């Protein structure tokens, strides 16, 4: 599914993302925008290290979810990567919460550093009722 901006903002809020580990909803929205364009079906294969990024938050198969075909996988979310390609994002959200429980927090995603950090991100949630 491709979410509309404010539909995703309200969904994330209901799923407990606002302020999770200190991360505002706008920061989560900026992450999702730049990782996938709000698209749950997004996948990106990294030929260099043989891992794949899955779903709306582009969660990687070396450290977080298991796809069976990535060398040196850890499966820290204890989830099949296929769960991150569903239209329902509850499993993706649970795994993203797990990612940010590590010290780096949302900096785990490079796209957040490039596109979101130290920038005005209020635009992503304006007018959404959140």
């Amino acid at each position: 599914k491709v979410f509309e901006r404010c539909e995703l903002a309200r969904t994330l809020k209901r799923l407990g993302m606002d302020g999770y580990r200190g991360i505002s909803l706008a920061n989560w929205m900026c992450l999702a925008k730049w990782e996938s364009g709000y698209n749950t079906r997004a996948t990106n294969y990294n030929a260099g290290d043989r891992s794949t990024d899955y779903g709306i938050f582009q969660i990687n198969s070396r450290y977080w979810c298991n796809d069976g075909k990535t060398p040196g996988a850890v499966n820290a979310c204890h989830l099949s990567c296929s769960a991150l390609l569903q239209d329902n994002i509850a499993d993706a959200v649970a795994c993203a919460k797990r990612v940010v429980r590590d010290p780096q927090g949302i900096r785990a995603w490079v796209a957040w550093r490039n596109r979101c950090q130290n920038r005005d991100v209020r635009q992503y949630v304006q007018g959404c009722g959140v």
